[PDB]
């Protein structure tokens, strides 16, 4: 129960970091 979800629409996530507001 942890790779069902991650970030939102307008949050994609990070090739470096986590899911923040479009990278």
């Amino acid at each position: 129960e942890n790779f069902v979800g991650g970030c939102a629409t307008g949050f994609k996530r990070t090739a470096d970091g986590r899911c923040k507001p479009t990278f």
